[PDB]
């Protein structure tokens, strides 16, 4: 069934768990299409990979636990 999110996670960076729901559902959708149906489309999410991955990056640079260079 579905896999919950990640608790320690969504707590450190609270401000990127829409951007998470976002990009978990939207490779679920694909996923479902390309392997599940076997249609073969699009690649997808760029976008929302994005937005959840620079939004934890800069939660990291924040805190000091990540080099901004
Ligand atoms: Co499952």
């Amino acid at each position: 069934g579905p896999h919950m999110g990640n608790i320690m996670s969504a707590s450190f960076a609270p401000e990127c768990t829409d951007l998470k729901t976002k990009y978990d559902s939207c490779f679920n959708e694909w996923y479902s299409e390309k392997f599940l149906k076997g249609k073969s489309v699009e690649n997808e999410c760029s976008k929302q990979w994005y937005a959840y991955t620079t939004c934890v990056n800069a939660a990291l640079v924040k805190q000091g636990i990540k080099p901004a260079l």
